[PDB]
């Protein structure tokens, strides 16, 4: 059944599992003082008596998998790269390590020192660790854990992340992208409410894929949850397409401008559709961000474009793929 299976002591070493599987596990030096022999194994979800309980949209995006020796505490974090097989990109949904210490109870995996300190785990191992931009393209989630419980997994789920504003007032910021800020003056809300300020980058590589030179993008800035209705008029500010930072094509203001205000306003898990409102509200331009008002929550999305025409339709053929 073994997948990886190897010996590694204080030196450290990796292995990789089969082409078909994908698996990788990296034992740096120093974390395993004792010579041992590290395994792994995928485990059916049939053969599990309690598997992980799943909300609506919800799922399991990889392979369940069991890492020996079950209960291994290590000195410092070791690295398991495993692939996901998720339906999706990184917008209304995110991908979670779970783990469960004996097959009943499922819980969210804790790591202290993550990606950031990932030069620091290797702990002067000769072997490389591809970037999260590699590991996304290629579909691959990287574990980075200090023992080894009886079962990790992967899970797609909607996001969980959220920010309490209430009738005080209060501004929000997004995780990922920080320039992208919302403000709620004094009664916007009625009452303490949970909120999210989602922003999805874009990257350069699929809008030129897709669209070639014909149009840059902003970051997607939703403002969740969708169809509710503020009481005041809330203040977004959104980064600028990169064009336009660097040399805008015009003043940006009224209707013929080639920078666009996109927004989608329905609801549903990655679902849009888009409508230009450029020059429907007012946008005003400083540190390098466009800022302006609205009255309900929505998906928001600028776009540099010169054929204006052709936004709306550019801004769908680029998020089906997102
Ligand atoms: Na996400």
């Amino acid at each position: 059944g073994f997948l990886v299976s190897f010996m590694v002591d204080a030196r450290g070493g990796s292995m990789r599992g089969s082409r078909h599987n994908g698996l990788r596990v990296v034992i740096p030096p120093r974390t395993c003082a004792a010579p041992t022999r590290i395994t792994c194994r995928l485990v059916k979800p049939q053969k599990l008596s309690t598997p992980p309980p799943l909300a609506e949209e919800e799922g399991l995006a990889s392979r369940i998998i069991a890492l020996g020796p079950t209960g291994a505490q290590f000195l410092s974090p070791v690295i398991v790269e495993i692939p996901h097989f998720a339906s999706h990109g990184r917008g209304d949904r995110e991908l979670v390590v779970l783990r469960s210490e004996n097959g009943s109870v499922w819980k969210e995996h804790r790591s202290r020192y993550g990606e950031s300190y990932l030069d620091q785990i290797l702990n002067g191992m000769d072997e490389e660790l591809g970037s999260l931009e590699e590991l996304e393209k290629k579909r691959v989630c990287r574990i980075i854990t200090t023992d080894f419980p009886l079962y990790f997994v992967i899970m797609s789920r909607l996001c969980q992340d959220y920010d309490i504003i209430g009738p005080e007032g209060g501004s929000l910021k997004s995780k990922l992208v920080p320039l992208v800020q919302a403000t709620f003056p004094e009664n916007a809300v009625t009452k303490r409410v949970k909120l999210a300020l989602q922003a999805q980058p874009v990257p350069d590589e699929l809008v030129t894929k897709l669209l070639g030179n014909q149009a840059t993008f902003s970051p997607i800035v939703t403002v969740e949850p969708r169809r509710r209705k503020f009481h005041r008029p809330i203040g977004l500010r959104i980064p600028l397409p990169p064009s336009w930072t660097d040399n805008p094509r015009d003043s940006g203001e009224g209707d013929t401008t080639s920078l666009r205000l996109l927004c989608s306003v329905i609801g549903g898990t990655d679902q849009a559709q888009w409508e230009d409102i450029t020059g429907t509200t007012k946008l005003v331009y400083a540190n390098e961000c466009a800022n302006f008002t609205t009255n309900v929550s929505a998906r928001f999305w600028l776009s540099d474009c010169p054929r204006t025409a052709e936004a709306v339709n550019f801004a769908t053929l680029l998020y089906k793929e997102l």
